[PDB]
């Protein structure tokens, strides 16, 4: 399911044009152009490559560790360097410099689900088989060709573009970096399969139970766990908890599920063989690939790139 397309395969040649001029990547090459967003563990600026005009998203992560230590994250990113799919964001490069590991890729002016969704208040259905489609795409390249999985998604993590565009984004590939990184960077877990909140068997499974908690919280408005009660069920349509409860909720409470009536059939079956506990009993990549929802949607002709658009202003 990793074939390509003709505009496809012609926007992943362009991107390699462009890195191939680019050169070396040198901080002092670098110029602020604003603020995109805070990742936990470092920060995310847009940033203006003047010797090369192109405008990029430069990850910075501070972190004062011995030089053979940075070394060899550098070493490590360079595997995102083999990484073309239309599905997840262009990189560009990783370097170091005065304290910082820098992350350089492709822009992306839609910004994160996660500000979309604060911004349409609630993503369309159709819109969000759209999504599905994507991650589920990425997720499989990331496994066919690179053999990783993501072990990170969420709404924040799906970024988005003018072109219409569905990316992932914030999928671990070094582990010196995640090791230094796990010093005082930490982030939740919420999104997570209960499977790896046991130390327990984990694959793309825990992606696909990620996928599918961020699915219902886009088509719902808001987080969906716990369960909301009926009060904003037919307040949102018509029609709090700590770190560690929630983590804990999550492993012993029925998975959370799309209210009825408002959602299709389809969709709703989709996403319950999503949070399927049992990542055993849960759906498998190809399987949701074949899924009735995932059909219908892969066929509906949706504008995703004008609704994104005018959704945000753009
Ligand atoms: C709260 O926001 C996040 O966690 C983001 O994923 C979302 C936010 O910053 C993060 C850290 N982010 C990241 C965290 C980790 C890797 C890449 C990004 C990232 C990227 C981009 C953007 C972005 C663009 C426009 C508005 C906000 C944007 N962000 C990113 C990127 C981008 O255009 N290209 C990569
Ligand atoms: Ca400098
Ligand atoms: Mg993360
Ligand atoms: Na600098």
């Amino acid at each position: 399911e990793l074939e390509l397309d003709e505009q496809q395969r012609k926007r992943l040649e362009a991107f390699l044009t462009q890195k191939q001029k680019v050169g070396e990547l040198k901080d002092d090459d670098f110029e602020k152009i604003s603020e995109l967003g805070a990742g936990n563990g470092g920060v995310v600026f847009k940033v203006s490559h003047k010797p090369s005009g192109l405008v990029m998203a430069r990850k910075l992560i501070h972190l004062e560790i011995k030089p053979a230590i940075r070394n060899q994250i550098i070493r490590e990113l360079q595997v995102l360097h083999e990484c073309n799919s239309p599905y997840i964001v262009g990189f560009y490069g990783a370097f170091y410099s005065d304290g910082e590991i820098s992350i350089c890729m492709e822009h992306m002016d839609g910004g994160s689900l996660d500000q979309v969704l604060k911004k349409a208040g609630r993503i369309p259905e159709q819109i969000l088989g759209k999504v599905s489609i994507a991650v589920i795409k990425g997720l499989t390249y990331l496994r066919e060709k690179h053999k990783i999985m993501h072990r990170d998604v969420k709404p924040s993590n799906i970024l988005v573009n003018s072109r219409g565009e569905i990316k992932l984004c914030d999928f671990g590939v070094s582990g010196q970096l995640i090791d230094s990184m796990a010093n005082s960077f930490v982030g939740t877990r919420s999104y997570m399969s209960p499977e790896r909140l046991q130390g327990t068997h984990y694959s793309v499974q825990s992606d696909i139970w990620s996928m599918g908690l961020s699915l219902v919280e886009m088509a719902v408005g808001r987080y969906p766990i716990p369960p909301p009660d009926a009060k904003e069920l037919e307040l949102m349509f018509g029609c709090p908890m700590a770190i560690f409860e929630l983590l804990d909720y999550i492993v012993n409470e029925p998975p959370p599920k799309l209210p009825s009536g408002v959602f299709s059939l389809e969709f709703q079956d989709f996403v319950n063989k999503c949070l399927i506990k049992n990542p055993a009993e849960r759906a498998d990549l190809k399987q949701l690939m074949v899924h009735a929802f995932i059909k219908r949607s892969d066929a509906e002709e949706v504008d995703f790139a004008g609704w994104l658009c005018s959704t945000i202003g753009l």
